[PDB]
């Protein structure tokens, strides 16, 4: 039996857990925090931690990890099973890159179609969206858009581009509540993350939603995709069985059972989802470093900067 220390959605990691018991007798116990929290937890344990797997929706949070020395090494072979181009690596071969989660466009189709909608992200913090563009400035994922901005464009733009959403913008406390805005008629577009959408789509069937998606793509910073993998604890006492889970995670078996719970992109190719989320490849996701401590910081500040929050 394994334990693993869980920062992913509840139902995402219920998900793999029971239909990895179910093909292998192994037992997993599961415990949830927050990715950091539990990263941190693991440093200051050490050689005495009880965990055996970290599964993250974040793969930023393995690079503390991997260089304190805390990580095992996984199969080669397993790693190659989910590196599609622009699929972060672990220099050291010591975590692996398993699904995504993608900024996206919502809108209105009833009042914008695709011909009314931008070639960057950047141009929807202009004076044409004024009142008419939603965004949700307390948002994980809206932080990493911004430390993207930085890192792909420079702090000048992406400075210039919270200010004009700051002018032109339409506040939202949650993503849940911008996309329900966009179908309420509220606001005609939103800016939010793929899987609200997704799932709303499934819970009540795209033909009776107003709202669409749009992916800008063209590696463009709006087209971020945010990774989710797993690593095996170097303390672990239990290797085979821990590799052995990591392995059914990057297994079709285990994509499927993903997938299937949970609106992400699955990274091997031959895996289909049932949300009906387009091919990873087809998103033309930019390639970004992982964003440290320090990322986050700096984004927090440039949003101070530009008065918002």
């Amino acid at each position: 039996d394994i334990t693993v220390y869980n920062g992913q959605h509840k139902e995402a990691a219920t998900a793999v857990a029971k239909a990895f018991e179910q093909e292998t007798g192994i037992k997993v116990t599961l415990n949830s925090g927050k990715s950091e929290q539990l990263a941190g937890q693991l440093k200051e344990e050490g050689d005495k931690t009880p965990a055996d797997v970290f599964y993250t929706e974040q793969t930023a949070t393995f690079a503390d990890l991997s260089e304190a020395g805390l990580l095992a090494p996984i199969s080669e072979q397993t790693i190659q099973q989910t590196a599609q181009k622009g699929v972060p690596l672990a220099p050291k071969k010591d975590w692996i890159a398993l699904s995504g989660r993608s900024r996206v466009v919502v809108y209105d189709h009833t009042k914008l179609s695709e011909k009314d909608m931008e070639k960057s992200v950047l141009d929807y913090a202009t004076p044409k969206w004024k009142g008419k563009i939603g965004y949700v400035s307390t948002s994980g994922a809206f932080l990493e858009q911004v430390v993207a901005l930085s890192k792909m464009k420079g702090d000048k733009v992406a400075l210039n581009w919270l200010k004009g959403l700051k002018e032109n913008g339409k506040l939202y406390a949650k993503n849940s509540v911008a996309l329900q805005a966009v179908e309420n008629g509220e606001v005609p577009a939103a800016l939010i993350n793929n899987y609200y959408w997704y799932n709303l789509a499934k819970e009540k069937g795209v033909e009776n939603l107003k709202s669409r998606l749009y992916f800008v793509r063209h590696q463009d910073p709006g087209a971020l995709v945010s990774y989710s993998g797993a690593a095996v604890l170097k303390a672990s006492k239990n290797q085979a069985e821990a590799q052995k889970f990591v392995d059914f995670l990057a297994s079709k078996k285990g994509q499927e059972a993903l997938v299937a719970a949970r609106a992400e992109y699955p990274l091997r190719a031959d895996v289909v989802s049932p949300f009906n989320l387009e091919p990873y490849e087809k998103l033309e996701a930019p390639v970004v470093s992982a964003t440290t401590a320090q990322d986050k910081e700096h984004a927090i500040k440039l949003i101070e900067e530009a008065g918002l929050k």
